[PDB]
């Protein structure tokens, strides 16, 4: 067992009995077999050590894989995914909602919403159960991303697919046509591919080694990194990312986190939602460090729509950004530009944590 602290919004039963509108982290004790917890556009998965994957909240357009659309209030095992030991899971933080699955054999299913392509089934339907990508056969995927309208995988031997909406180059294929089928990103085939992350309508993606990362997608708030907010449909090294050893980059709405090994954290896009000091917003639009967190090593982030959680090596969580919803855990729904202590987790040990569209998790696994 592990303790699992949940809070935001909990409207449609994605927080079970932490409550409906929980603005400080809330103890949930019917998640306490979780090894690992997802939150999602208000929904939350949980995946038990034995590879069981459980899902609660909303149910809209199939996202809880339960073969209908039936909003829970419990977290509710989804029968489609026994058999198989998942290992992983993402889902998306908004639109209407999807979710990939991956299992111990490197095989992805994938649920929820259709349009656009975005589940990679060679059409738009919906699925109300997690099916498996068949074009992705004999790949052993190792990680997944789920953006708003797309979607994107890496292989073991550091090939990246992306699928879905194509709007402002976000496939980084060249182009901005919709995929129904995962792509190769023959742009990066030169390079090994170790991780991507997904948000509203951008992608950025780090090199196995850590050495290099790129982005592509629209380019609003310069929340690609390269110094102006024009859309780029290839992919683009952000240079001040490269050589510094990247341990793992994450997206939000209007902005991207990057974390190094060495435990700091660059922020980069919308001002309001990526943790600076005023000042510093004038290069918004190229990754600069969080000044307030230097003298922390952070082990983990966890971007959500709008906020973003950090995990500290001592197990303090740390949040900033968007509010309304409580799903920074702070007391309060007021806006949070810089990242603040979240003293509801303090001595509770955290190892993990969360973010979804407007809630949050934290948990002792
Ligand atoms: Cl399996
Ligand atoms: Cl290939
Ligand atoms: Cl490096
Ligand atoms: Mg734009």
């Amino acid at each position: 067992k592990c303790d699992v602290y949940l809070w935001g919004a909990g409207r449609h039963g994605q927080l079970a009995e932490a409550g409906r509108n929980v603005m400080v982290p809330a103890a949930a004790p019917s998640f306490s077999q979780a090894q690992q917890v997802i939150c999602g556009q208000n929904c939350t998965f949980v995946i038990q050590a034995n590879g069981t994957v459980l899902a609660c909240g909303e149910g809209s357009y199939g996202r809880l894989g339960q073969g209908n659309s039936d909003d829970l209030h419990v977290l509710t095992v989804i029968s489609a995914l026994q058999g198989f030991v998942v290992t992983q899971l993402v889902t998306s933080c908004g639109s209407d909602g999807h979710s990939m699955a991956l299992t111990e054999s490197g095989e992805v299913f994938s649920w929820g919403d259709g349009d656009y392509g975005k589940l990679g089934h060679g059409n738009s339907d919906r699925q109300r159960r997690p099916r498996q990508i068949e074009a992705l056969q004999g790949e052993e995927v190792v990680q997944m991303s789920c953006g708003f309208k797309h979607s994107a995988v890496v292989t073991s031997d550091g090939k990246l697919f992306t699928f879905g909406n194509g709007d402002y180059g976000r496939l980084g294929l060249g182009n901005t046509s919709n995929k129904k089928l995962p792509e190769r990103v023959t742009a990066l085939e030169g390079y090994q591919i170790g991780q991507v992350a997904c948000g509203l309508n951008h992608t950025l993606a780090v090199s196995a080694d850590g050495s290099m990362v790129w982005a592509f997608g629209d380019g609003d708030y310069g929340k690609l990194g390269l110094g102006n907010s024009t859309a780029k449909s290839s992919p683009q090294k952000i240079d001040v990312l490269c050589g510094i050893g990247i341990k793992k980059v994450a997206c939000g709405t209007q902005f991207s986190v990057a974390l190094t090994k060495d435990g700091h954290v660059y922020t980069f896009g919308q001002d309001r939602l990526i943790g600076l000091p005023e000042g510093r917003a004038r290069n918004h639009n190229r990754p600069q460090q969080i000044p307030v967190l230097a003298g922390v090593i952070i082990e983990d982030v966890a971007v959500g729509a709008e906020h973003t959680l950090a995990l500290a090596s001592n197990g303090d969580v740390y949040a900033w950004g968007s509010n309304s919803e409580g799903q920074l855990g702070l007391g309060h729904t007021n806006h949070v530009r810089e990242p603040t202590l979240v003293t509801g987790l303090q001595g509770k040990n955290v190892r993990q944590i969360s973010a979804g569209r407007c809630h949050s998790a934290a948990w002792t696994a």
